[PDB]
């Protein structure tokens, strides 16, 4: 073989980048990539104040080292050099920009070797305990000489451009700052085809804004207590189920990614699981789907709104939806007057016929969602009556429970009125709601009974999402978790392809919710009073590509 | 000397042991250990007619190799004296295995014996004199692991010896006649290390376990670190549960053990849960969302590390199903699960100052057989009254099994009010795939030392019934469980339970000839082969 570089003195690059204030020259349907988050600084310093948590990511990756493991690093090394042979610490280089823009305190960076790379300035212009280099050369005769886990380049632009030019890299820890600042810097364009993304972080909210990490890679080129778990799979299939009908060589980037920890990929998993061990079953006359029973997904709101990258999604209609169940509505027409179509197809003089609502009329949906809410137990009329005081407030009383009774294990909201079943253009896909309460913070768990994977749950997790939100301000909660399960969970065959296609594409931070602070009574939301900030998702796709 | 014989040459101890009957008494024990499992053999051959299941897993440990392994174990061994596994076992032992199958394939043969013609049989058949002239025999081949197949005299020898490095173990959970048993094992000598998922193999349920002899690339390796930079440190509650009390649990390496899905949720709950003086000023451990999955085609999920009765539970079953209300007719039959929820003062509490004691109002039974009807008292006949959830998602299971609208809810809440108590148990929801039937059940409240436990079994023994009224296979039962929690009370009692390794599940049997949900009896239900721990009060409160 012929030893890399970057390789044998383990040189990465570790960087923190924003998005960057484009002007919006007549479309507002931006076009989103890896080279969204370019913006490293402005006027010297960082484009941002203080982003806490990627301080901290920096600190402990750039400090971290594992003892254990130099004594392998340094044969490797010295083999490589033809020299056959205080803690351990990593070396980080900087730019002399970066140098200056480091507070006094904090320079030299603790627990590290610091080298800096400069031609205007020589040692003796520093008073710190750091190395000078004038030249990327003189770095791997540094290291080549040193005792140390890893070398990390922290910047800036030019530095960074340098080390990606000549390949002298390994990998890119590379944080993405899902908010935009003013920048005059930027981090270099990666080249798609000399480093791949394997590993993506849990998604989180620090200083006001979301941000993940993610790795990029450079392009390809007891034992005793081992062989017990080789036993205990004795009787495993080889295969699985629909493997010759879905070709795993299709999921290759999916495959690919070592570290899949972002939230998305709950949602991306579940798909994966239906298509690899589905089981085949005709639900309506013809229609073809793959399912499985049983399935559970957690969103810490608290860190970030759950709203689907791999592919582009709307909220407008599904939160008036919301608004229009909260109102206690049954009138598909206020939707329609509104343009949200949602309901349409299941308010028409046939589709009302099919279900034997001969007395019903056009779009009339009957004591669904929004009469079950606030009357639950009334007897349905029509869409136009006032349930006025008739039939149970659950809105009301989960609302009065979660502030007056919080440990109660009684707050639930149920839409499954068995005896109004038949009466519904068609029964309720969310069964119900929970909610829990513990330190001031209110989680909420919603069940679903069928799962439209594909179509469908994107926009099931994002509405109640939403929905514990509004519950959570109007009681003077903080939202914590939402917990979706599932029930009957399905992929229809006509959603396959896309699905396919969705799954090879790499989740974006989530974006965030804004709820006008001063509304105090789940009532009184209107559109306006939702804000859905720094969305960046990948091209919307259609589930079924018919034509 | 750091590590002896058994180390060096890797001599481990494979079996499969069945239970033993006793001309005293049926097939009902009182007290049940790790002994509880000894059978080995009867009349020259196994005990057991064939169990496919073991002999498959009996074929793949034994052969099994992993060839980039061996230099470390060569080298190691030197350094004290097509890669394959030796196989040890005694005269009658080799008696018993066919011609056909003789000797077993892709192995080293050796037969320990005295009076052997060395000469009778190929020279790939080594022969040995005496247990400490196989060690010799092994510092002059090439094999990668020694497996002592018995019979019970070569196991005791070997046990006695010290050569035994571990013991894979297989729980056959069914008796049979047996003239000859394994050594009964030391705990403070050997300790069960892991304990497999549990299987139905030829009709009797079991398991495998592995007995450990008390000793008393990279890359992404630190990228697996820096993802876990914001990680807690410390668990929550560390210092008032005291992880070092679970030294067995924690000690154990593999838990595939179905038992273990509950088992984990009552350790997450103590190391994570939340504290919640929730109601009484009682306090509580609570978390919210877990989900748990058993597989019914392959064992009864009935707790083995504890006592559970099911007496009582089957019979407020059978009151669910009739659609009853009346709190009597399960007293009269001392089933005391409702008694306290209907007394005068805990119904005048509930505001239901005009309720009969012991009249639970529009409760489970009432809302799966009357959803909708009004309540008026418990002895009112409500035939052809409200829908009957329970007729309907029979006939929806029957003619339109792929129907995701197979549900039976008790929670109506407009009736909410009127009951005894809001059900706790929301609602089931079935699947039903290739003539096999799958139940989730969602459950709102959830007290996992005394409730859940009961529950599982319920709703288990309930699915088994839609099944077979359907003539449906039963497949999985899904238990969702909302707000989980550990009452304060119960924590040391728990403390116990997880230190105490599961047995094999016992096994669910229905009398056949009933097919209509409505004309099960007590008598109609039996549970086969419950091997259990002892009983435990959960509040130790003398
Ligand atoms: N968010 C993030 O992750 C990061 C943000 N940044 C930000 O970007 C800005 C700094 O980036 P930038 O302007 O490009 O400056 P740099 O930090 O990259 O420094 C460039 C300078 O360093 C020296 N240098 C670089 N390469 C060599 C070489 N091969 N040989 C000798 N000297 C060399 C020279 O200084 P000299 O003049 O002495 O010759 C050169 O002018 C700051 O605003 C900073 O806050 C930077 C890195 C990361
Ligand atoms: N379920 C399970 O996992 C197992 C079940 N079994 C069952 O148990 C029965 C066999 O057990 P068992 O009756 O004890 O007979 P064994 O298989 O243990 O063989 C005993 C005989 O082997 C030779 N032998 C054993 N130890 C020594 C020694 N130290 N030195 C020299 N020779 C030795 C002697 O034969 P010789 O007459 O030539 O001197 C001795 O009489 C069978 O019915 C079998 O089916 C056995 C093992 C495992
Ligand atoms: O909010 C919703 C409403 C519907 N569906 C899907 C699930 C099923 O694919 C179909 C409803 O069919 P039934 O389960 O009612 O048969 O719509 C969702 O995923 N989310
Ligand atoms: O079948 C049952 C019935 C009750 N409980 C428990 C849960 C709660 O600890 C208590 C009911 O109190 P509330 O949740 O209603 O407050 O009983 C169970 O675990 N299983
Ligand atoms: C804490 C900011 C930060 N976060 C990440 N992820 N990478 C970096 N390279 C830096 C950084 C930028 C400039 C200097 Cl001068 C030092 C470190
Ligand atoms: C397949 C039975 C089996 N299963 C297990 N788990 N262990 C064993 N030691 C045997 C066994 C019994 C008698 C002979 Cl002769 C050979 C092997």
């Amino acid at each position: 073989m012929m030893e890399q570089v970057c390789d044998v003195f383990d040189i990465y690059a570790i960087c923190a980048c924003c998005k960057v204030e484009s002007k919006n020259e007549g479309k507002k349907n931006e076009v989103f990539n890896n080279y969204t988050f370019r913006g490293l600084g402005n006027k010297g310093v960082l484009p941002w104040k203080c982003i806490s948590l990627d301080m901290k990511y920096f600190r402990a990756v750039t400090t971290y080292v594992n003892e254990s493991k130099y004594e392998k690093l340094k044969y490797k090394r010295c083999k490589y050099l033809n020299k056959e042979t205080k803690k351990l610490q990593n070396v980080v280089v900087m730019g002399r920009t970066n140098w200056e823009s480091i507070p006094k305190k904090f320079k030299p960076l603790s627990n590290r070797i610091n080298v800096i790379l400069s031609r205007t300035l020589k040692k003796e212009d520093f008073d710190e305990d750091v190395y000078i280099i004038n030249k990327v050369e003189d770095l791997i005769v540094l290291l080549g000489k040193l005792n140390y886990y890893k070398c990390f380049i922290l910047g800036g632009s030019v530095v960074y451009q340098e080390f990606l030019e000549k390949k002298l890299i390994k990998k890119i820890y590379f944080t993405r700052i899902n908010s935009t600042y003013e920048c005059d810097v930027f981090f270099p364009e990666i080249n798609e085809n000399e480093y791949q993304i394997i590993s993506v972080s849990d998604v989180y909210t620090s200083n006001n804004t979301t941000l993940d990490f993610i790795i990029y890679k450079k392009t390809n080129n007891d034992d005793e207590e081992e062989d017990d778990f080789v036993y205990f799979n004795f009787n495993k299939e080889k295969e699985e189920k629909n493997k010759n009908s879905i070709h795993p060589n299709d999921f290759q980037i999916y495959n690919s990614l070592k570290y899949k920890y972002h939230p998305e990929y709950q949602y991306l998993n579940i798909i994966y699981d239906i298509m690899m061990n589905g089981n085949k079953q005709s639900d309506r006359t013809g229609v073809g789907v793959l399912s499985k029973f049983g399935y559970i997904m957690k969103f810490d709101l608290s860190q970030y709104f759950p709203l689907l990258t791999t592919k582009k999604l709307f909220l407008r209609g599904i939160i008036e939806e919301l608004l229009w169940f909260i109102r206690g509505e049954t009138n598909g027409n206020t939707l329609l007057n509104k343009n949200v179509r949602i309901w349409e197809a299941n308010g028409t003089r046939e589709f009302l016929d099919n279900r034997k609502l001969f007395h019903r009329e056009v779009n009339d949906l009957g004591p669904i969602y929004g009469f079950q809410w606030r009357h639950f137990g009334a007897e349905y009329t029509n869409m136009y009556d006032n349930y006025e005081n008739k039939g149970v407030d659950q809105l009301k009383n989960i609302i009065n429970l979660i502030k007056n009774d919080p440990t109660s294990r009684r707050i639930l909201l149920c839409a499954w009125n068995v005896k109004d079943l038949d009466q519904m253009a068609l029964p309720p896909c969310h069964i119900l709601c929970q909610f829990y309460v513990f330190d001031g913070k209110l989680s909420c768990i919603m069940y679903q009974r069928s799962c439209d994977l594909g179509l469908g749950v994107p926009f099931n997790i994002a509405s109640y999402s939403i929905f514990t939100h509004m519950i959570a301000q109007v009681c003077n909660l903080q939202p914590a978790q939402f917990i979706h399960v599932l029930g009957n969970a399905h992929v229809y065959n006509n959603h396959i392809d896309s699905l396919k296609i969705q799954l090879n594409r790499i989740p974006y931070p989530f974006p965030t919710l804004k709820l006008n602070p001063d509304i105090k009574n789940i009532e009184d939301f209107t559109i306006s009073d939702f804000t859905i900030q720094n969305y960046v998702h990948h091209e919307k796709i259609s589930m079924d590509m018919a034509a």
